[PDB]
């Protein structure tokens, strides 16, 4: 029970800043060969040169195109043999109040954060099946479990991300596969840090500790789930929130 | 403190069978003039009859169309005055293991189960508000909440029904419109109704109380969540599953 | 239906807010209520509060060895076998943890919880005999979500939970359901006097933007107790505002 | 964010056997200075032998009688300067069904199962407090959140340590102290049990050990008021 991922073969969605960012540097500092993507060639190259001293890499993925996350982890999968672990963590927010909110702001948080869960961990599936060994975590908000004011769209994929989650435990346990969440509460990023101040110490004053999260402290919650610490936990929501919910 | 609903006005999605059918039947006998839908001009005029003896009727809604959803809210706002109640029903199943499972399959779940409510929600919402009064009732299967292997697909909406409500819940709340689910256990339906005796023993075992629920116990739950006598419950799942999940 | 007609009832806690308005619903909807309180004048009050509905007040102080047994006996013997049992008694001595006294916590344990064993216990023989029982408990929010100056008050509500969904495993073959009603912030004389600007901290935690009445309460203790809830057991319902949405 | 407890002093209640005894083990095993409880004097003897390749030692602890939790941590406290993580694994069963369950049944579990945790809780926060760092770790049954026939008593104290956690997790977390809880489900010590988990399969004492070291460490020092579940998939909350 040790957290070395040594030779194996790590795939971070959403890598280029924040969590994502943290979680690929994680894996990799623990010894995994990871692939981080981004959504532009400018984030892939970042990624490709902040992983370079790991030997991991940096590629273009845009979830909405057809095919391209299915190239991508046949790729992976042809050039490295396998794919241990994948952390799904691509997400965007089209926040609006019901009231207002566009069907164009719904279908694209449905599509870029809940269905491109659905292709990615498909296409990872029957590898992992047949080495009889996988992880996969995805990320998930706070708000997907208590709900919040402005982002029924985001709020529902988070929470269906989670309910997605529990069914894929269910199917793939049989062979070893665990499948979790994490769910980040009141996070330093640049989402958070947009915020006025009544709202973030709003926020802060919810939390049992007294303050925001690191970027860092979700990414330890990954590598334990990644790691063989974690071989008996599947079908679970991890929440790292200082306290702000205790469910 | 009753559940007389004498002068309120209610639409059912999926009224034709059921769960769906119980709850029109229920509110109708409580009082409420109900609007149950169906796919189909045979499903609404079957509506129509069963729902005769109490004023309700029926009417045909396909989901997937646009604007159709928006359409009937309209013209039930204008024939009877408002919308007191809604009770989202109306969901398909298209279950696979997710190794299989097709684009469409998927597709299809998100825009008939989730994007619907989405739709009929956002719709009667401005009448509700102008009204300062309301109750929507989503129905939201127990694989929702604990997932369930072969549905992915369906548990995916169905948790995501329920952190929409919860989002919802949080909008609306001022307004003193409340949002909230039931979650069906196990009850019997057409689908469950005709399986093999053996095989239903392996769900009434799961159960505290050693058998299939009925509609009938789902249509009153829906009745006391739309009443005056669940004023102060907002955002709540209700579990009526005979202990099968005690959350 | 919710006609409790011919039902047998017993409310712990029954003199005041929440507990009184449990016992003057269950009795206005047609049960034989018994409401306790811990003393004769207590339950001299309750006695003439339902004296319409053909209630009566009794007297039970659960830190007491036999009173709970005896009095559960007694409403057998007398007016017949129990349908349903709410228990509502339940007192708060917060502190915080880092000198929070031993009676503090015992107490709590004895009054909030053990006393619910007791009573369960007590009626359990005779309500499966009965086609329909029902226990309900009344447990607070805090017991879910935790609270700063209430371990054990916390502790003993959501100790209540663990306990009934546990009984609930065992008695449903006889029909017997056990749920939890799980209040938020309800009005009390003590919330009623606090602050408006004060209140206003309170009321912004919830979706609803004020406090709830002990009768939202009542309601849904009625609801379960009744045949619109036979498939319902080992379930939470929280009665809350959107204060916590689990 | 690693998990090494080098210089960390560690207190493990109910570390003889199973749970507890691979819990104490692992701890060491980082660097952390463990001490090990058990009831009896065989018990302390076992612990003692099992950790002596890392310094760690077995005492003897009966949670009924009063004052010995609070000597026991003062004495950790003056020998070795500190506390930093509590781990409350010590409990018994007392199984019957409720409609027989004798009332020393029901009060010998709230009393060993629940107030041994408020009691080394309140016994080890001064000291926490006072170092603004600490650790605190329940070991709750999954039959805590889900329920179990047979053990209204065991259930309503596991659940009710969950309730005690979250609140103790408020009060103290201004501080840096985290409090958490793991919740076993059905770990070895057969195919109708492993049906019910979607791995297929029993878990191990090690599992739980692996959880709690995560918890202890500063990997996890964001995370509080929590119910760790480690049961393979029964339960999935």
């Amino acid at each position: 029970s040790t957290q070395d991922l040594s030779g194996k073969i790590a795939l971070v969605t959403g890598a280029s800043r924040g969590i994502g960012a943290a979680i690929a540097d994680t894996l990799a500092a623990a010894g995994a060969k990871v692939i981080g993507t981004a959504t532009s060639e400018s984030g892939a190259a970042a990624i490709s040169e902040r992983l370079a001293q790991w030997g991991g890499e940096g590629r273009v993925l845009n979830s909405a195109e057809p095919e391209t996350v299915e190239n991508l982890i046949a790729d992976i999968e042809k050039t490295f043999g396998k794919l241990d672990i994948l952390v799904n963590n691509a997400g965007i927010t089209r926040d609006n109040l019901l009231m207002r909110m566009k069907e164009e702001e719904w279908d694209d948080i449905m599509q870029v954060n809940l269905k491109s869960v659905f292709r990615a961990s498909k296409a990872v599936l029957r590898g992992m099946m047949k080495q009889r060994a996988g992880r996969i975590i995805n990320i998930t908000s706070v708000v997907g479990v208590m709900g919040n004011a402005g982002q029924t769209n985001y709020a529902a994929a988070k929470a269906g991300l989670i309910g997605f989650s529990k069914s894929m435990a269910r199917e793939v346990g049989s062979r070893g596969i665990t499948v979790n969440c994490v769910a980040p509460g009141f996070i330093d990023t640049d989402m958070t840090r947009a915020l006025p101040e009544e709202t973030r110490q709003t926020f802060t004053a919810q939390t049992a500790l007294g303050r925001f999260g690191d970027a860092q402290d979700i990414a330890d919650a990954v590598l334990f789930l990644a790691s063989d610490q974690a071989k008996y936990i599947t079908g679970q929501t991890l929440h790292v929130n200082g306290g702000m919910l205790m469910p």
